[PDB]
C-alpha cells in the first residue's frame, strides 16, 4: 500500500552525469536486470556517474506533492559498485532546498544486490527529491525506488459553479407541502457524474404566522446538470430564494 | 481532439530493457525517424528490448488521471523487426494493476511502418499504462502512441475560502433598497481573476412585517479581491448577516 | 524566485533526433558538465540533433498549466557548436500548438558556454512548450532551462462534502445563547486539517417577535472531521437547519 514511484514512470530523472548512455538514470531501477549474454553490453544494472566525487545525484521530480515514505538503494547488479553512503535533499516548491535530518549521513550499501531501505518517519513531503551519494565501493553506480503514499481519492477535484433562483412567484402562495424544480446545466459537461454543494445568498419570503420554512436540495444529478428543488410547506409564502451551488467531480 | 501523449511529452517512459541506449524508449515514438544516412548509427527507429520473452513492456506514466481513447503501434523504422501481438496493463491508484479486457491478446503490426490503432470504448481511466509485447517478427521493436481524452477546462481549479460578515449596523435601519460593501482582500493574489461562490451562515435580521428580505452578492471580482454586496429592501432592519465564500480560479 | 524547471526534474523532454543517445536531451540542461577526461567519451555537454535542417526541436511537457517566465539556451560545453537563432512553439491544451510572438525568430547563441536568456512579458501559459532551432554553427546542439512561477500555495486542493442538520427539536424551545453540536465524520481521513466552508439550505424556525437569529460555524477540524456548532439566541425556536459543508485541504 505505498506506491512505487520509479516502478510506475510517475517521476523525471536527471542525474549529475552518466558514464555514457548505456549506464544512465533509464537503468537505476530498483531490482533493474538485462540480458545475461556476456558476448553484448546492454548497459549496466544501475545509473553509474561519470564523475567521481561528492558532488553526484540523482533529482527525481514532478509537479505533484508527493508524500514520500521510504527510499531503497541497491548497487550495481553486473559488477562490483555500490554506493556506501549518501545524503538525500528535497523541494516543496522547487525554490528552496532543504537537506534531511540535518543532512544526515544515510548508510547504505555494501554489496550489488541486497536492498536497503530507509522509511521516513514522517512522510518527506516534496515536489523533487535527490539522492546525494557521499562514499563509494569501485564505483558511484546504484539501483533504487521511491515509496509514496497513494493519492487519495478526494485529490485534484474538478469543480464547476453557479447559481440559481425561483425567479417567479411559484412558492408564494398557497398550502401545505409545495415545491418546483428549476433545471440547471453545467457550462460544460463532466465525464462522471458529481456532487452538487449548495448554499443560500437570499431570502424572499414570508413567515408563516413567524415560523420561517424553506429548503433547497440539488437532485436529479447528471454528467449534464441537475435539478434544484426550492421547497417550503405550512403555509409560507416564499416571494424567492436563491442558491450558489459548487458542483465537483471527483477522481477523474 | 485527442491528445498524442508522447508527441506533448506528457508521459515518463520507462521499458523493461533496452538492446542498448540507442533503442531505448525516447526513439519510441509513432512515426519516429532520424538520418537516412547508412554510414552511421542514430538509434533505431523504434524502441528495442535486449531480452526476448512474453516479459518485456514499456510503462507510460504521470500522476494526472488520463482517459486514454486509443493506442496505436507501429513496428522499426528501420531493420524488419515489430511486435505482432500484445496484452495491455493499466492502474488507476498505482498500486493495484489491472489486465485490459481479461488479459486480452491484441493483433498488432505485420510491418515496419503501418500503424495499427486500437480504441477503447469505453476509455481507460489510468494513471500508467503498459504495453506487453507477446509476439513478434525478428526482434520486440516498436513505436506508439497513446491518445488520451483533452484536459477539461474545469479541472484543476486553484481555490481559496473566506468568511465576511457586515459586522455592524449599517443596515439595521431605513427604508427601501439599503446595501453595503464589505471589500474583501484574498489571502494570496490569483494568478487571474477568480469566480466568488457564496453562502450564507447567519442570519440576525428581522422581518418587515412578516416578510424576510436578505440577500449577498460577490462583485467587483478582481485578482485581489472582491465587494461582498449585502443587501435588503423593504423595511427590514437586518443586524447582522455572515457569508462563506469560496473563490475558484480555473484554468491556471 | 521563479522556478528552474529542468534542474527539478518537472518536464519530460523528447527530442526530434539525437545524433546519438550520448547526445540526447538528457544531456541538455544550462551548465551541464561532464568528465574532463579527454580520453574518454561519456557524452556531449549538450543535446545535438542528428538531422541538420530547420525541423529539429525539443520539446518540454507536463500535465500542469505552467507560466513561463523565461527561457535559457546556451551552446554545446565541449565542442564550437550551438544554436544562433531560433523559434518557440507551445500548447496549452496538447492539442492546438501556436507560434510564440507570431514566429518570431529569436537571436541565441554565439559561443559554447554563453547564456542568453529571453523574458516573457507576460508569462507563456501552457503544458507543453518546444524549442525549435533555426540557424546553427556547426550543429543543432544546446543547452536550455525553462524557468516558470512557483506553484501557489492555493493550488491542487483535496475537498471533501457533505451535509449536516439539527435531525430535532434541540433548538425548538428555551431563552438565550443556545447551541448544539452536531460531529460530523469526513468520509475520508485527510492528511493534514482542513479548512471547512458552509452555507445554509435549510430554515425551519420562529422569529422572536419578528427576529430572526439563526448561526452555523465550523469547529474543532480535525483530519477526520469537525463540528457543525448551531446556534441561536434571544428566543428564538429554531427547529431545523441544514448546511452544506465544503472541506478543503491545501498544499497536500
Ligand atoms: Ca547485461
Ligand atoms: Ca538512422
Ligand atoms: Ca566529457
Ligand atoms: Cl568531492
Ligand atoms: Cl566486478
Ligand atoms: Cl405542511
Ligand atoms: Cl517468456
Ligand atoms: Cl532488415
Ligand atoms: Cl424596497
Ligand atoms: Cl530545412
Ligand atoms: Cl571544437
Ligand atoms: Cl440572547
Amino acid at each position: 500500500g505505498s506506491v512505487s514511484c520509479l516502478a510506475n514512470a510517475l517521476l523525471n530523472l536527471r542525474s549529475s552525469t552518466d558514464y555514457n548512455a548505456d549506464h544512465g538514470v533509464k537503468n537505476s531501477i530498483l531490482n533493474f536486470s538485462n540480458s545475461k549474454d556476456a558476448s553484448r553490453f546492454d548497459g549496466s544494472e544501475s545509473w553509474s556517474s561519470s564523475v567521481l566525487d561528492k558532488n553526484q545525484f540523482i533529482v527525481a521530480g514532478s509537479d505533484s506533492v508527493k508524500h514520500f515514505v521510504a527510499i531503497s538503494t541497491q548497487g550495481r547488479g553486473d559488477h562490483d559498485q555500490w554506493v556506501t553512503s549518501y545524503k538525500l535533499r528535497y523541494t516543496l516548491d522547487n525554490v528552496n532546498w532543504v537537506e534531511y535530518n540535518n543532512g544526515e549521513i544515510i548508510n547504505a550499501n555494501k554489496d550489488r544486490n541486497s536492498i536497503v531501505t530507509i522509511n521516513f518517519n514522517p512522510p518527506i513531503k516534496a515536489r523533487s527529491i535527490a539522492i546525494h551519494p557521499q562514499t563509494y565501493n569501485n564505483h558511484i553506480s546504484l539501483r533504487w525506488e521511491l515509496y509514496a503514499l497513494p493519492v487519495k481519492s478526494y485529490s485534484n477535484p474538478s469543480v464547476q459553479v453557479g447559481e440559481v433562483s425561483i425567479g417567479d412567484r411559484s412558492l408564494n402562495s398557497g398550502t401545505g407541502s409545495r415545491t418546483i424544480v428549476r433545471h440547471v446545466k453545467f457550462p460544460v459537461e463532466f465525464l462522471s457524474v458529481p456532487i452538487v454543494s449548495i448554499g443560500c445568498k437570499k431570502v424572499d419570503a414570508h413567515t408563516d404566522n413567524g415560523q420561517m420554512r424553506w429548503e433547497g436540495k440539488s437532485e436529479n444529478i447528471t454528467t449534464k446538470g441537475f435539478d434544484l428543488t426550492f421547497i417550503t410547506w405550512g403555509n409560507n409564502a416564499v416571494y424567492d430564494l436563491t442558491f450558489d451551488y459548487v458542483a465537483v467531480e471527483f477522481n477523474n
